[PDB]
């Protein structure tokens, strides 16, 4: 009587037409995913708004429960992982430091990446995978400026953050190395801003303060290294499939092509739209009962809220399955919602809108290099994208 779930096919990024039929019968719903506890999934937007919003849902019990899931292992740990106050603390010390302007201050280099990453590719003729060449490229080196990594770094931090992606074929205990060099570099570099501090990030980490307050060695470790993760695969995945759609609906590329100052509105239409998990990750938990469209969610119990499904509510988007990029309002949930709000936002819009800047100016006729239908998709599990992209231009 619970639905088997995820609804979404991972071998594309359809929103599978289940998340409407519950918007409308059933928006509060029990559904079994592969591993972990049965769940509520919530689906309409103002539902999951609410509960991302609402101080009854916590993450805390994360770290002690079976979480729904798609794969085996839990990563658990991390800022969405914990509640406030703790949380708050955390929080307030790193936004200090990761500011929007800090954000803005590096779309001059995160260019520079893009059209360097961009010559690697033409260097090697078409087709060329825009995936391994490009996608997988820009966020984790932007990343490298965003820290202070230095330049000279800049191949080998990336070698060992490929380690991470849920798409590599690595053993364990390759994965294990790959994070234990990660580690030890960005302990030394922590170490080197401390005693000489420069403009990046790491140095404005260690010298942020909250009435007296500080980070901790083992916090500004975890901190720099929960940003690389959380800051890498998506941006990735969701560049990829933005780029998937501008080669695959050519009024989408007409309309970028033509009007370049569009870029950023299409970025926030395409994060909308964009239903990037497979299923909703970070299943809240009930603190005491609460009642959400007459039903009661009793306390413990775990609730997934897709933002996924939330950005396609047509109770909230005139025609939420059209993409139109001058879409306004769009007050979407695709960088979440409530304290956990996506606190790196500010730089993957820069990213994204980076992206499709570079590559529709250097490469404006960039078009799949093999037939729609023949496409390899990620089967992760976590994220919906392509493996592969070759591009031709
Ligand atoms: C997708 C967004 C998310 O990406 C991940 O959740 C990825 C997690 C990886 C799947 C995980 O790898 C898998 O583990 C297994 C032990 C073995 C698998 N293998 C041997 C084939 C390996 O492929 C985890 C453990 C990787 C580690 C380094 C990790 O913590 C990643 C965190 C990413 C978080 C960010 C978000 O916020
Ligand atoms: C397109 C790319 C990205 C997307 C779509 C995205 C999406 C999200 C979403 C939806 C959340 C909320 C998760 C939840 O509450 O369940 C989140 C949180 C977070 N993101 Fe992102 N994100 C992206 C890029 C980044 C980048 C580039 C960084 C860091 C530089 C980053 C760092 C974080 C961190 C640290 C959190 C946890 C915040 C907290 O618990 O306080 N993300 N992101």
């Amino acid at each position: 009587e619970p639905r088997a779930y995820p609804f979404n096919d991972v071998h594309g990024l359809t929103l599978a037409g289940r998340y409407g039929e519950l918007q409308e019968t059933e928006p509060v719903s029990r559904v079994r995913p592969p591993y972990g506890e049965e769940a509520w999934l919530v689906t309409r937007y103002e539902d999951v708004r609410a509960v991302l919003g609402d101080g009854r849902f916590v993450r805390g019990p994360s770290m002690t429960r079976d979480e729904p899931r798609t794969r085996p292992e839990m990563v658990k740990g991390g800022l969405l992982s914990m509640d406030p106050p703790e949380h708050s603390r955390l929080r307030r010390l790193v936004v200090k430091a990761f500011t929007a302007r800090r954000a803005e201050s590096l779309r001059p280099r995160a260019r520079e990446i893009a059209h360097e990453l961009v010559d690697q590719m033409a260097a090697t003729g078409q087709p060329a995978d825009l995936v391994a060449m490009f996608a997988r490229q820009l966020p984790v080196r932007v990343i490298c400026e965003l820290l202070g990594v230095p330049s000279a770094d800049h191949d080998r931090f990336t070698r060992w953050s490929g380690a991470f992606l849920s798409t590599a074929e690595v053993t364990a205990e390759e994965m294990q190395e790959a994070a234990e060099q990660a580690y030890a570099y960005m302990g030394d570099l922590i170490d080197r801003r401390r005693k000489e501090p420069t403009d990046d990030l790491v140095s404005a980490l260690v010298q942020a303060r909250d009435q007296q307050d500080s980070l901790s060695e083992q916090e500004l470790l975890d901190l720099a290294i929960g940003l690389l993760v959380a800051g890498y695969e998506s941006t990735t995945t969701q560049i990829a499939d933005f780029v998937y759609l501008l080669m695959t609906r050519p009024e989408l590329r007409r309309q970028l092509l033509d009007r370049p100052e569009l870029i950023p509105s299409a970025v926030e239409e395409l994060t909308r739209w964009v239903p990037l998990g497979v299923g909703t990750a970070f299943p809240r938990y009930a603190v005491e009962d609460v009642t959400l469209r007459g039903v009661t969610i009793r306390a413990g119990e775990p609730v997934l809220a897709s933002t996924g499904a939330a950005n396609r509510d047509q109770a909230q988007f005139p025609d939420a399955d059209r993409i139109d990029v001058d879409r306004t309002p769009n007050q979407h949930l695709g960088f979440g919602h409530g304290v956990h709000h996506c606190l790196g936002a500010p730089l993957a819009r820069v990213e994204l809108q980076v992206a499709l800047e570079v590559l529709l100016q250097r490469l404006p006729g960039i078009r799949l290099g093999i037939p729609e239908t023949q496409l390899r998709w990620s089967e992760g599990m976590l994220l919906r994208g392509p493996l592969e992209l070759p591009v031709v231009w």
